[PDB]
């Protein structure tokens, strides 16, 4: 809408503080003209058709509960936004500062959230599985890194591509989380699942079988469920991505660690110089080899830690 950019002020879905980026023309309206051609966010009032009504608010204060996924949306996309732009120098999802858009109150008690091809779409949980998902970052920069792959490389969602796909997701995700740094970790939801069990987490990246996922491609499934096992699959290369950045020894093999900002380097250039729709493992580990050799030559450790990396999980 057109109107004069304001600052209001909120509680997210956790309970905590935090000024947002509003639009005033007669309401306050959840739209943030101060990133890119702007980030929205809509209110799909517990229904299913998208995206619903832009975020309207009568005074600017956004302390309600209903408030409370909306606030947390529209801030974690701000975020996320900053981190593309200021690490990656990528505007938005497309490049060229695409709107960024987003819908919170998705359906009854809807235990996910996903990028349908065109904005981010958050559920508010059941309160047992998850509360309202857009509480947490690691979620918000996973569902926006879909479109950024989906600009990108492009990865066909079933299988190993799907894996991949779900990695980035997870990998991104996680950078994001680290870059706000607050209670910064490599597990995945921890802030929105399971709100009665403490210390746990939807998928984990330092051991994905502490959730029954591969962390050896020896173990992969290669059933049908979950399209062919997108978000289970997706731990064999999770593993790898906190080995080059962590390091550790795993099933025998030593990676030496290189840190986040590396790892984050490597991944974003094999995802948007080298990787393609049909990418399965072995190209994933030929294009981070490749991006490690642009970035920091062929004789760096960079080059070295991404091999053994993918070595500790079965990956050739
Ligand atoms: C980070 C977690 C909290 C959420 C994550 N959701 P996602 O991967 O983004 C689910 N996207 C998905 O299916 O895209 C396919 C699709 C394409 C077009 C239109 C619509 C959909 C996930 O890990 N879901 C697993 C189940 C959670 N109960
Ligand atoms: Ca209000
Ligand atoms: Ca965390
Ligand atoms: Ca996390
Ligand atoms: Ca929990
Ligand atoms: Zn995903």
């Amino acid at each position: 809408i057109t109107g004069t950019s304001t600052v209001g002020v909120g509680r997210g879905v956790l309970g905590d503080q935090k000024n947002i980026n509003t639009t005033y023309s007669t309401y306050y309206y959840l739209q943030d003209n101060t990133r890119g051609n702007g980030i929205f966010t809509y209110d799909a009032k517990y229904r299913t058709t998208l995206p619903g009504s832009l975020w309207a608010d009568a005074d600017n204060q956004f302390f309600a509960s209903y408030d409370a996924p909306a606030v947390d949306a529209h801030y974690y996309a701000g975020v996320t936004y900053d981190y593309y732009k200021n690490v990656h120098n990528r505007l938005s999802y497309d490049g060229n500062n695409a709107a960024i858009r987003s819908s919170v109150h998705y359906s009854q008690g809807y235990n996910n959230a996903f990028w349908n091809g065109s904005q981010m779409v958050y559920g508010d949980g059941d309160g047992q599985t998850f509360i309202p998902l857009s509480g947490g970052i690691d979620v918000v920069a996973h569902e926006l890194t879909h479109a950024v792959t989906d600009y990108t490389a492009g990865l066909i969602y079933q299988n190993e591509s799907g894996a991949i796909n779900e990695a980035i997701s997870d990998i991104f995700g996680t950078l994001v989380e680290f870059y706000a740094n607050k209670n910064p970790d490599w597990e995945i939801g921890e802030d929105v699942y399971t709100p009665g069990i403490s210390g746990d987490s939807l998928r984990s990246m330092s051991d994905p079988a502490k959730y029954g996922d591969p962390d050896h491609y020896s173990k992969r499934y290669t059933g049908t469920q979950d399209n062919g096992g997108v978000h289970i699959n997706s731990g064999i290369i999770n593993k790898a991505a906190y080995l080059i950045s962590q390091g550790g020894t795993h099933y025998g093999v030593s990676v030496v660690g290189i840190g986040r900002d590396k790892l984050g380097k490597i991944f974003y250039r094999a995802l948007t110089q080298y990787l393609t729709p049909t990418s399965n493992f072995s190209q994933l580990r030929a294009a981070a080899v490749q991006s490690a050799t642009d970035l920091y030559g062929s004789t760096s450790q960079e080059v070295a830690s991404v091999k053994q990396a993918f070595d500790a999980v079965g990956v050739k």
